[PDB]
């Protein structure tokens, strides 16, 4: 199963269905709830930040979500996802600037 392609198309759809201010789950880190900075993908198709999943593997050598056997070698770099992440974050910031300007202008108009 091409987990990279499946994750990309699913995360992209969720991003487009999500309001610019909303934070898409598939663009976040499962165990720390923050935006993905350096995403890696597992053979199961799960995606974490590199530093976060590695810190987890120090204590327990299993996936945090499925509790199935997992090692650092199973972690494949997923830089392509950063394209989707970066575009949403930049769009979110630009929309928050627009929204604030429109609201403020309407207060005094």
């Amino acid at each position: 199963i091409d987990h990279k392609s499946k994750y990309l198309r699913e995360a992209a759809l969720e991003a487009n269905l999500s309001h610019p201010e909303t934070t898409p789950t598939m663009l976040t880190c499962p165990i720390d709830s923050g935006f993905l900075k350096d995403p890696v993908i597992t053979p199961e198709g799960f995606v974490y930040n590199k530093s976060s999943i590695l810190k987890w593997l120090e204590t327990k050598k299993e996936d945090p979500q499925s509790r199935k056997p997992l090692t650092a070698k199973d972690l494949q770099p997923f830089p392509e996802l950063l394209i989707i992440v970066n575009r949403f974050v930049e769009t979110q910031t630009n929309y928050e600037k627009l929204k604030n300007r429109l609201v403020q202008n309407a207060r005094v108009a």
